[PDB]
DNA sequence: CGACGGATCCG
DNA sequence: GCTGATGCGC
DNA sequence: CGGATCCGTCGGGCGCATCAGC
């Protein structure tokens, strides 16, 4: 059973088709084409993902042979890094772990690479949400965006504080070299990125305030949503809530993105989703960027 | 988080 | 010290 | 009027830190 190949939407369109990674993906590049492969996955507790499947990271390298793996919601403490650092995967010696010191066992991002970055820096310019990694031709920012929560308590903090600082961080990097922004942006951009847009108008993640900041602070600053631009009018989800068993019915959201600067957006070859990989409420997404 | 009614618009 | 029960915020 | 909004409230599943009880 492949529920992601079936189109589930409350207000769909005739031109829309459900994402099928078997058929809707292009084939890999010729052996030797200078490129870089990046994967992103919200693990919803990395210690819980490994208790479920120990080889979750290895089975990604076996299926895609990525160069860089970006993670969100690792829910790791600063003391838990070294033990995970040795038992997650081999051959990726450059792993950087930003953990949350405010709330313990909460949030937490990571960037695990096999190519040595020129420089890595957490935060802008506490909850482990920003990891900027410099490379020979581009920055790579792995981001886990905070949620407004029940009652939209942090909605003003999300719009006037987080989305503004995140945008200014990305543009200051573009002054040097282009940007590949990945991670859990925690926002369903358009109505095609959610199965029930009408029923979540006031729900955190699909509020109009968050959706306008998705365009203003991010896309309208010279950026492209690779998956949407590669597959215009194609429904694909990267999240399914446990509360309603949404993964068995494909009733989900698209919260994980690969936003790439206009400079190198043409060099994007594939922006895919792997909805068959279980172990978390999210599923991994990938990017194949030509160099 | 999304499901499910009651109650407000509203053209 | 180890296992289960509890309360939290996605 | 009556379909299309808005909105009040619950039932709900999970990874973590924490906590007492054995
Ligand atoms: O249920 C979704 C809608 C808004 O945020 C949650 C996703 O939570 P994350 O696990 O992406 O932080
Ligand atoms: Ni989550």
């Amino acid at each position: 059973s492949e529920p992601w190949t079936v189109l589930a939407h409350k207000k769909p369109q005739k031109d829309w088709k459900a994402y099928n990674p078997k058929t809707m993906r292009p084939p890999p590049l010729p052996e030797g084409t200078k490129c870089v492969k990046v994967m992103t996955w919200n693990v919803n507790g990395l210690r819980g993902l490994l208790k479920f499947e120990s080889f979750s990271a290895l089975q990604l390298a076996q299926r895609e042979n990525f160069d860089i793996l970006c993670l969100q919601e690792t829910k790791l403490q600063v003391k838990d890094v070294e033990e995970i650092k040795k038992t997650l995967i081999d051959g990726y010696d450059h792993s950087f772990w930003s953990c949350s010191v405010s709330k313990l066992g909460y949030s937490g991002t990571a960037i695990i690479s096999r190519i040595k970055p020129l420089s890595v820096r957490y935060g802008t310019g506490t909850e482990g949400r920003i990891v900027t990694a410099e490379f020979d031709s581009f920055y790579l920012i792995n981001t886990y965006v905070p949620n407004s929560g029940d009652g939209l308590k942090r909605l003003s903090y999300r719009i006037e504080e987080w989305d503004r600082t995140l945008s200014n961080h990305i543009k200051e990097l573009e002054k040097s070299k282009p940007v590949v922004l990945t991670g859990d942006l925690n926002c369903a951009h358009e109505e095609i990125d959610i199965f029930n847009p009408a029923g979540n108008k006031r729900s955190a993640g699909f509020t109009i305030e968050e959706r306008q900041s998705f365009g203003a602070n991010l896309l309208d600053k010279g950026f492209v949503d690779t998956f949407r631009k590669q597959h215009p009018g194609v429904v694909g989800y990267t999240y399914w809530g446990y509360r309603h068993g949404g993964r068995k019915t494909n009733k989900g959201w698209r919260l994980d993105y690969f936003l790439v600067s206009q400079s190198i957006a043409a060099n994007v070859h594939d922006s895919y989703i792997l909805p068959d990989i279980n172990g978390s409420d999210h599923c991994p997404i990938g990017l194949i960027l030509k160099l």
